[PDB]
């Protein structure tokens, strides 16, 4: 074995460095068991922990006449045509800046009333204004402005009571109080999570926000885009439609169109035997991959509203069960770094719903976001599945027919199903309960029309 000793070796091609590993290798991977200090059997300490000092250094800032000077100067022209081409290239989303840090970036009358009239002149004891400000030319023309802003006002109270006057104001009326929102509806909104997907953004180079092909626009997480817009603008947001095995093949062209007028987009269908469109995300992944050359690698974030299939994508690109999924909302709780190779990394992140007023609880429930077994009436919104399903998928799912409305349609597959309770009553919550699981986990086929 002389031949593989370390001096043979060097003859033939730190402390430390062997065949598997250089000076630089070792440097690099001490690293990770450096930080500590030392300490001698006295207690001298021969040497402190790296980045931890205790010495005072003399900051001192010395006299120099190029502090004063211009630092940054560019022309009139040279600006302008920097702001024409370079602002006009940005608003593509199909365009790439490269080098983007070493580039300028940052180069990129109603009169106030009070300045004339101030707050005590206007009213109070010592007010001197005795006459409007803007009085009208006549009388006629007043009682015309009168007249039609009494029409007016007549039109909106009549159009807005038959929301708000028909609606609280009768609640109150009787003392009635609408019960109060279930705190199901509002998981995924903790400050762990958001906290989670900020740590996300701000380490991934390219974001991929991931929508269900059934409903894209309803799992469109429109505040997470505005905000990388505004705030991260050099961070890439591209859209990939999961779930296309659901809905009907046009439809996720159709879908794919309307969505590729904002951003790249792919459809995708997750799945570690057979998948689609796996090809195409890689492709992409590493057109990204060539154009960040200076950086060691580039990170891809996946996000989006959850039960999107985001850790069923990874997996899909891994071929393997690197990720957790679960059709229980909540599976991923942090984020999980995956090597797809040396130069590209993906990190799964919990599922976020953005808090919106206008999202009511079925809406919500009808997006997968909650656990259907902590719902209260799951009854209530079983109609809302009678209308976003043809009648005939219903009959071919269940096999059965002959309902009028929800209740007759819940009763026929309980007593179909044999879900009965003590004494022979269905059991109308269980049955319920499935219906909405089956309705989420796409069992029952439904989709939403694509804009015309
Ligand atoms: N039919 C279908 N189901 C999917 C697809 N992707 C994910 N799922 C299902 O959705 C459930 C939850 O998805 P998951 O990967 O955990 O989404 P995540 O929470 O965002 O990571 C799983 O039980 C999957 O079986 C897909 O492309 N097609
Ligand atoms: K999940
Ligand atoms: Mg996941």
């Amino acid at each position: 074995g002389t031949g593989k000793k370390e001096k043979s070796r060097r003859i033939r091609e730190v402390k430390g460095e062997n065949f598997y590993r250089d000076s630089k290798r070792v440097k690099f991977l001490n690293m990770y068991t450096s930080g500590k200090e030392i300490r001698n059997k006295k207690g001298n300490l021969i040497r402190a922990a790296s980045f931890q000092d205790s010495t005072i250094p003399d900051a001192r800032v010395q006299p120099d006449r190029r502090w004063f000077g211009n630092t940054r100067v560019i022309s009139q022209d040279a600006l302008q045509h920097f702001r024409s081409a370079l602002g006009e290239t940005q608003k593509d989303t199909y365009q790439v800046l490269l080098r983007r840090n070493k580039l300028p970036m940052s180069l990129l009358p109603k009169a106030r009333i009070l300045d004339t009239e101030s707050y005590a002149d206007a009213f109070g004891p010592k007010a001197q204004r005795k006459r409007p400000r803007l009085a009208a030319s006549n009388l006629e023309d007043l009682v015309k402005a009168t007249n039609e802003d009494i029409t007016k006002y007549e039109e909106k109270q009549v159009l807005d009571a038959t929301l708000g006057l028909m609606g609280n104001q009768e609640d109150k009326e009787n003392g009635w109080t609408s019960a109060a929102k279930e705190a199901i509806f509002s998981k995924g909104q903790s400050k762990r999570i958001w906290n989670e997907l900020y740590k996300v953004i701000d380490s991934s180079d390219v974001v991929i926000h991931v929508l269900d092909a059934r409903d894209p626009l309803g799992t469109r997480c429109k505040s997470v885009e505005e905000y990388m817009k505004k705030e991260t603008p050099h961070k890439h947001l591209i859209y990939v439609l999961n779930k296309c095995d659901l809905v009907p093949t046009w439809v996720a062209a159709a879908w794919v169109k309307h969505l590729s007028k904002e951003r790249p987009t792919l459809a995708f269908h997750a799945s570690i035997t057979n998948s689609f469109g796996k090809g195409s995300l890689i492709q992409l992944l590493r057109q990204f991959s060539q154009l960040h050359t200076d950086r060691k690698q580039i990170s891809v974030g996946f996000i989006g509203y959850p039960n999107t299939g985001k850790s069923s994508i990874i997996n899909t690109l891994r071929k393997k069960k690197v990720c957790q999924v679960a059709p229980i909302p909540g599976e991923t709780k942090v984020w999980q770094y995956i090597t797809l190779m040396k130069r590209i990394f993906l990190i799964d992140c919990p599922g976020i719903v953005p808090p919106s007023s206008k999202d009511s609880e079925e809406d919500i429930l009808f997006r997968g976001v909650v656990r259907v077994e902590h719902v209260t009436h799951p009854e209530q919104y079983i109609p809302g599945v009678l209308k976003r399903c043809q009648v005939k998928h219903l009959e071919r799912t269940y096999e059965i027919s002959g309902w009028k409305d929800a209740t007759e349609f819940i009763e026929i597959l309980a007593r179909k199903q044999g879900r009965l309770l003590k004494g022979g009553e269905p059991d109308e919550s269980g049955v319920s309960k499935q219906i909405l699981n089956d309705f989420n986990r796409g069992k029952i086929p439904w989709f939403v029309l694509p804009p015309e």
